[PDB]
């Protein structure tokens, strides 16, 4: 019923329209160009690339590496729902792990953040018209970052699994960073939102464990290496995870440690998946979305609806998770009777949340009244799942309203995965 296909492929050009810096040649974003290209660390470092968060232009280093390594994850182990698309999605994640090494400019530096996320707010307008300073932040030993670095060398270790086959020296390039990423953030420990304080308003972390263990299994993955195991052994989830999202690595976590055999996190990964189904604990709205937050709620929805097809894979709950993950896509995509995916399908949102997509087509300036104007954007965000709907199924199509409306790397990265997993049923 829905095209499924159609819009795994508008997500990829979601990232595509995310790019900073130099934009490549086969750029399929017409308005969108070159932009960001003096980013760089305080030492002169090049910095540029990477994707822009948001609606913003802040260079987030903690949701933009857990989107690197959730969109990998389903390249690796949903690569057949991938299909004729998988090398499309491939070279795209390339910008990320690209960036990451970049950010990685020595062993126990790694840049986490790229602009001020207040004054970069309080700009409206085409990135490629920023004029505003846009300082950088690094983790260093005095200033850690175990969740950042850990996550930034989850992306980097998953890159290298995936990049094996087709491109060796990548994938080599790849590990031989996370490896130096990981230890760094084994080492040197700490909350990289109290090193990054800019960070705390954004992407404030909550905790940075989930993050050594998630990175250690994915190198556990990519290298074979018993240490690896034992260092995730240190850091086991703990209880019901409440959600999967670039905060949140402990359902991700069971999932791996499901697949190498673990009993406590196999039936942890059953416990977390009925709250999730219905008549859990999870609120249902009265059109059938799974609503954990105000804020992102399909990003929520979609992120266990990946996590639930990963786990059908390990046999656990194999057709409930399935039947869930469905019905859970089939809202995003037009169950209510519209599209909350920019660019597709029937009545999809018009407004959503995005400097560059709200600005007219050049020459014309781009400034604050394109905030706030009723008109539909001029450009199509092709691929963006919208923040989505409170919990009595209510949203509003209001470029304004940056809960409902907001777009974002994180909110597509568990959606791309678990469209490829519906693609392979
Ligand atoms: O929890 C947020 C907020 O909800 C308010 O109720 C909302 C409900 O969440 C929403 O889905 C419905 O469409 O509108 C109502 C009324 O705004 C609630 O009244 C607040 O107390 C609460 O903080
Ligand atoms: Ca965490
Ligand atoms: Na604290
Ligand atoms: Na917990
Ligand atoms: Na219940
Ligand atoms: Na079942």
């Amino acid at each position: 019923q829905y095209n499924y296909r159609e819009v795994l492929q508008k997500s990829i050009l979601f990232y595509a329209a995310q790019r900073s810096g130099q934009l490549p040649g086969n750029n399929p974003i017409d308005w969108r160009d070159d932009s960001a290209l003096d980013d760089q660390g305080n030492g002169g470092e090049d910095l540029t690339g990477g994707w822009y968060d948001a609606g913003d232009h802040v260079k987030f280093g903690l949701p933009m590496a857990w989107t690197a390594t959730t969109l990998i994850w389903g390249m690796i182990d949903l690569a057949n729902g991938y299909g004729g698309d998988r090398n499309d999605a491939m070279q795209s994640v390339r910008w990320a792990l690209d960036y990451f090494m970049k950010c990685h400019v020595s062993d126990n530096e790694l840049y986490g953040q790229v602009g001020d996320g207040h004054a970069d707010h309080a700009y409206w307008g085409r990135p490629e018209e920023m004029t505003m300073d846009r300082p950088a932040w690094s983790l260093t030993p005095s200033a850690p970052g175990s969740d950042l670095a850990g996550e930034t060398a989850a992306a980097l270790a998953a890159g290298s699994i995936l990049f094996s086959d087709s491109d060796a020296s990548y994938a080599n390039q790849l590990l031989d960073h996370a490896r130096t990423i990981y230890d760094f953030a084994y080492n040197n420990r700490g909350i990289y939102s109290e090193s990054i304080p800019n960070a705390a308003d954004f992407y404030r972390s909550s905790a940075y464990e989930d993050e050594l263990c998630w990175g250690a299994l994915w190198l556990y993955r990519a290298t074979g290496e018993q240490d690896y195991m034992d260092k995730a052994n240190e850091f086991l989830p703990q209880g019901r995870p409440w959600a999967f999202s670039w905060d949140s690595k402990e359902a991700g976590s069971l999932v791996l440690l499901t697949s190498f055999g673990n009993s406590n996190a196999r039936a942890q990964l059953e416990d977390f998946l009925q709250s999730w189904f219905p008549g859990g604990d999870i609120h249902y709205t009265p059109l059938g979305l799974a609503w954990r937050d105000t804020w992102g709620s399909l990003r929520y929805s979609a992120n266990s609806a990946f996590i639930a097809l990963l786990a059908a894979e390990e046999g656990v709950l194999t057709s409930q998770a399935r039947t869930f993950a469905r019905a859970q896509l089939d809202y995003m995509l037009g169950s209510t009777g519209r599209s909350f995916v920019v660019g597709f399908g029937t009545n999809p949102p018009l407004r959503p949340h995005h400097r560059a997509a709200s600005c007219p087509d050049m020459p014309a300036s781009c400034g604050w009244d394109q905030a706030s104007d009723p008109a539909p954007n001029p450009q199509v965000l092709d691929g963006a799942l919208v923040g989505g709907p409170d919990d009595q199924d209510n949203y509003n199509d209001d470029r304004q309203d940056y809960i409902s409306n907001e777009v974002a790397c994180d909110y597509n990265a568990g959606f791309q995965g678990a469209l490829a997993g519906i693609l392979q049923l």
